[PDB]
């Protein structure tokens, strides 16, 4: 009941304490662990089951500015009583809302990077009524996150479920990402990830230009009407061209990401209150992009164009072009965020900030939850110190979840 | 009940009922995931009658399901001779055929290991006559030359006899058959493989005498029926090793590296029916990266990723140059290299996971399911590039089985 986690490469243990606070569950059971499943039922989101789940939060929200047990906080437990009572939901205080908000983001137990928990950008958009205004809300927050390279992380908090057919949602899986279109020859030209999405893009009227790197609209629901199209203004978009520190042909490749991760069909959940559009963001890990977004072979799957311009034996597995390759390709997007002085972290830099974050949660907190399966980087992950690091999962609230794709659900 | 798992990258959905006869636990429960733990109290391992009959049913029953004679005579009378000789003995004997399903099926459950698609084509050495630690040395020197097989490798393991009272224990008290000693050297150095130091501690004071190098084949310390443990030296022609070198860098060899060929592990606990066999080395061959990223570059191992990216003329003084990474891509490279010149059976990554995932899929279709462990199945490096990063994966306990055990000199009574 008072967990230890082993450290192979270093002998450190630490005792957790944290997981008996868990609310919400794995998924696994005695008989079976789910740990490597994507999206359980579980990770994917009346007036009885409101009131435990505020008094929970504001409970632990005033246990965090040391007024646990104290006329505030009686005070505030009784108002919300009171209004969850009267009205059958609630609205956070802003102190409230930005500590949910943080609170996620240090609960998100699949993000390697919360050592940064704590300096997170709320924007709270909770007055925003129409797509328009979301659409003015989410260029502020690209601007304020992008900040001309040097990447700030933030949050922009839109209105909060109410009866389900009011919701706030972003369409856009992530607020900047680039078209995937179906070809003629049968192929995929840009982001195979998004062929679904640009697709109805179209079919709610984009005019897209069918070329490899573009930036797709956004597609912005405000109150549970039909969504609208807007065009992020294209200074507002930092990108950067991918070349190479020694191979000068790698640039002919035609490479290109952009800055901002910008994660935006997420479910934000604070006391019980479910905050549908949640756009946040903070700065790419390298691997992100040139592991997965250049390399997977659903993606861009570039690996056997630039082994060729490599001039590697692609007979043969066992000669490793691939993972040779893999190497290059994510030297060239390091070198070139930091070239352009954007913002980015390599895989070594940010597991170890994870051990040392890992440390000072389980000594100030007694815990963290934390996922193997996600923090250990998709390359070289032993030679990393999350890989020979024991981590226990577990679910805290407030919480990031996981939720239907919008055009499922949407009654149009 | 059905459990789906989904392929990431191919959107390939399979269905498992096998998990339905899953018995152990796993650690996990509905509030915690304990998939990372390296070694949960569930999968390490004294037993009465009282719950024996059951584990020897089940085992019987699945056995005769295997063989098509689930109700016949023959299983019928094999259950009752069975009952009568736990009741009247408190343990019993497998059959040949018993011993040889249950170490071949054990492997099958084996959820950590990738390399499961060969778990049909295991030769089987019963070792349930031996009685003494040069019986067993024998017995190991015959498995080691029949795996290797000159470096066309065979995948065997041999079975030393079952527990009874847990006083009269076969243990091999090396982790495995074949590998390098480590010294810790005064001034907090290691020399050799810091993996075994504790171990070679031990073969020292046993009374080996250490050559003090970097690649010093470990003798074997074996304990028959709960003796003492006894040192033998395995011979060196039985040992075959494979200098490293890269096919591009000339350098590469004046590190001086070397590896052996077969990969044996020997502290073990085979797990067949409720009988227990504490002593049951098995060996197949590598995976490249097992040496060359794990062996070869962990910071707790021999570490040379730093020698190997000085030889290079990497960029070493900032991480993000992937310096690191590119020195590992070379030394698997090499690693890959070295055994197939000399002929020596590997495997690399890419074909292992793809093979892996190919036998999966099988097991699911012939079997019901296919149990499997993500955290380890994943390869060290180049993770996303294999087709088992993509694959959802679900992890339980079937036996027979594979379980991990207390190292044997923190739990052996010493006759002196
Ligand atoms: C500031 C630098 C950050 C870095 C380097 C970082 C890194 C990562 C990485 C590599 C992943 C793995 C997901 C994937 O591979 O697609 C991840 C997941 C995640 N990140 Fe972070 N992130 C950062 C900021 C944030 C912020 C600001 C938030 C929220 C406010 C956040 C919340 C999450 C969540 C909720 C997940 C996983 C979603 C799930 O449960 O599957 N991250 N992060
Ligand atoms: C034939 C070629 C084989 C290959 C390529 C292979 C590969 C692997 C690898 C790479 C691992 C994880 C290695 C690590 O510790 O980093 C593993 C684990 C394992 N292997 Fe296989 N293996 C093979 C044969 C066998 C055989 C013949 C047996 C038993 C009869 C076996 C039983 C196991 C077990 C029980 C584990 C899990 C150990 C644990 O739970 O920690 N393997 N294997
Ligand atoms: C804020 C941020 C920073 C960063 N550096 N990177 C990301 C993107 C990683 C990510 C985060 C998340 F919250 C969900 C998903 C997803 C998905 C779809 N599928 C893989 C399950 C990806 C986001
Ligand atoms: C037969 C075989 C084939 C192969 N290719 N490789 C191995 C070694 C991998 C292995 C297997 C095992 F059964 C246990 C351990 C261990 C350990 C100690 N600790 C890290 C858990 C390692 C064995
Ligand atoms: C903490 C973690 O469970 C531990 O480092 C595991 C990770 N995955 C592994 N996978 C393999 N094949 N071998 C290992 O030793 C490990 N170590
Ligand atoms: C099936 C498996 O869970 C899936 O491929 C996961 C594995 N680990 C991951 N880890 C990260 N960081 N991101 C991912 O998308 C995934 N995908
Ligand atoms: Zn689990």
């Amino acid at each position: 009941r008072f967990l230890k986690v082993k450290n192979w490469e270093t002998d450190v243990v630490l005792t957790d304490t944290l997981h008996l606070k868990s609310t919400l569950e794995t998924g696994c059971t005695e008989h079976i662990c789910m740990g490597s499943i994507m999206l359980p039922s579980q990770h994917t989101r009346t007036k009885d089951q409101l009131f435990p789940l505020a008094k929970e939060f504001l409970d632990q929200y005033y246990s965090s500015i040391k007024r646990f047990g104290s006329k505030a906080h009686m005070d505030r437990l009784e108002e919300v009583n009171k209004e969850i009572e009267s009205t059958s939901t609630y609205q956070l205080k802003d102190t409230e809302l930005i500590y949910g908000a943080k609170h996620a983001w240090r609960n998100a137990s699949r993000c390697v990077g919360r050592i940064q928990w704590s300096k997170l950008q709320v924007f709270d958009a909770r007055d925003c009524t129409t797509a328009h205004g979301m659409f003015n809300y989410i260029c502020n927050h690209v601007k304020y996150a992008t900040n001309k390279g040097n990447l700030r992380s933030a949050i922009t908090i839109f209105p909060q479920r109410t009866d389900g057919k009011h919701d706030f949602r972003v369409w856009n899986s992530q607020l900047i990402r680039y078209a995937g279109y179906k070809q003629p020859d049968g192929s995929t030209l840009g982001d195979p990830a998004n062929v679904q999405f640009t697709e109805i893009c179209i079919q709610q009227g984009w005019k897209a230009p069918r070329g490899r790197f573009d930036v797709l609209p956004l597609l912005l629901q405000a109150n549970g009407n039909d969504p609208e199209l807007f065009q992020i203004p294209p200074e507002l978009v930092l990108e950067v061209p991918i070349r190479h520190p020694k191979f000068d042909w790698f640039k002919d490749l035609g490479l290109k990401w952009y800055g901002l991760p910008a994660v935006s069909n997420m479910l934000l959940e604070i006391g019980g209150l479910e905050f549908s559009a949640c756009p946040f963001s903070g700065w790419y890990m390298g691997t992100e992009i040139g592991v997965r977004d250049y390399c997977d072979n659903s993606r861009y799957n570039i690996l056997e164009e630039v082994a060729k311009k490599m001039d590697l034996d692609m007979r043969k597995t066992s000669s490793l072009w691939k993972d040779q390759a893999l190497v290059e390709i994510n030297i060239a997007v390091l070198y070139s965020f930091q070239s352009d002085k954007v913002t980015i972290v390599d895989h070594h830099s940010a597991t170890e900030s994870f051990i040392k974050h890992m440390e000072n949660e389980y000594r100030c907190r007694g815990g963290c939850p934390a996922d193997w399966v996600w923090i250990v980087p998709p390359m070289s992950g032993s030679i990393t110190p999350v890989f020979h690091q024991e981590m226990l999962n577990y679910r805290l609230t407030p919480s990031f979840e996981y939720q239907p794709d919008p055009w499922n659900t949407h009654v149009w």
